[PDB]
DNA sequence: CGGCAGCGCAC
DNA sequence: GTGCGC
DNA sequence: GCCG
């Protein structure tokens, strides 16, 4: 699907970019979706009335469409802080926000060398700063292949029945990927239990994991590893990889959720909304049960979901393929 | 206007 | 509790 | 930022 509005949508992604950057998330988050629409739209945008008659896009948007389009220039543009090439810079580094950003230059700081040498740092953003480069870099599909197979061939020899598939931009059938999350499940409902902290273990006594940036999350039944790879053979990067464990009974969802994209995730939550159930990386359940003054007190029953597809059958939707969940 | 999900971790 | 990424 |  080409984009039409190119030179619109790109003088839009940068405000967007720096809105973002500067903390303003929700308004970034506006101008995301605008942007997307604008690229998705059957043709090029023309009029002001035809702008505002396309989902996402309001009078203030519509404004600034028109005003590129026109005059080949958005002014806001230069009004734009000095600030945000840096602030871009220092968010590059995974572990580091907009506050930690902002923080840094407030102190004076310019370069990631000036972090490196004065900028205090936690145990997360200082191996974020090590493989700065590395985990800017998109890895090659094939790479990100390599990497859930190491993981797979080393959870099987604990137990043959697992089922490991990687998720993410990978399961979505991208070129390149800027991380690996290997969800890691057993049909037979029970198996998958004493797997994780043996895994991590095992990846780790053959070299494969360098780092650890969350070793161990709890999240309900579902067992969570932040981490970074590298794959044996010289001239390798070191790479973003994620390790989930869930019980089968949450595979489905938790297949859904960490194959996204993230716009994807947020667009089936508001739609389960509207049909009073919540949809999680848990499962899909009932809306929860809120009191008078209209309060969480009584979570929602479970719609068992075997597969991604019962969920979408759940919800009065047409089953979407993994290619297709960009939006 | 409030919602745009809500979680667990490191600190 | 806040900041961050999932 | 947009939406209801
Ligand atoms: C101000 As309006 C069109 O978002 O209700
Ligand atoms: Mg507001
Ligand atoms: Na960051």
């Amino acid at each position: 699907a080409t984009n039409h509005n190119l030179h619109i949508t790109e003088k839009l992604e940068v405000l967007a970019k720096a809105y973002s950057v500067q903390g303003d998330k929700w308004r970034a988050l506006g101008y995301a979706k605008a942007i997307n629409a604008l690229k998705s739209f059957h043709k090029p945008v023309t009029s002001y009335q035809e702008a505002c008659s396309i989902p996402g896009i309001g009078k203030r948007m519509a404004e600034k469409i028109i005003e590129i389009l026109e005059s080949g220039h958005l002014r806001k543009l230069d009004h734009i802080s000095e600030s945000v090439p840096v602030l871009e810079l220092f968010s590059n580094i995974w572990g580091a926000g907009t506050k930690t950003a902002q923080m840094w230059y407030q102190q004076g700081f310019r370069s990631l060398e000036d972090i490196r040498s004065q900028a205090s740092l936690t145990t997360q953003q200082a191996i974020g700063l090590k493989h700065y480069s590395d985990f800017l870099e998109r890895m090659p599909r094939e790479e990100a292949t390599e990497i859930e197979q190491t993981v797979q061939k080393a959870a099987q020899a604990f137990n043959s029945g697992l089922l490991c598939v990687a998720c993410g931009s990978y399961r979505r059938g991208k070129a390149t990927c800027g991380d690996v999350d290997v969800l890691i499940t057993h049909p037979d409902g029970r198996s998958h239990r004493g797997i994780f902290s043996r895994l991590l273990d095992s990846l780790r006594q053959e070299g494969f994991l360098t780092d650890d940036l969350v070793s161990q999350e709890e999240n309900g039944q579902q067992q969570k590893y932040l981490g970074v790879c590298r794959l044996p053979g010289p001239g390798r990067r070191h790479r973003r990889l994620d390790i989930i464990v869930v019980p089968y009974s949450e595979f489905a969802c938790a297949l859904l959720y960490f194959t996204g994209s993230a716009h994807f995730n947020r667009s089936m939550r508001a739609l389960a909304k509207t049909k009073g159930m919540s949809l999680s990386e848990h499962a899909l359940s009932t809306a929860v049960v809120r009191n008078t003054h209209g309060c969480k007190v009584g979570p929602g029953r479970v719609l068992p979901t075997p597969t991604e597809k019962d969920v979408f059958r759940l919800l009065g939707l047409p089953y979407r393929e993994p290619a297709e969940r960009d939006w």
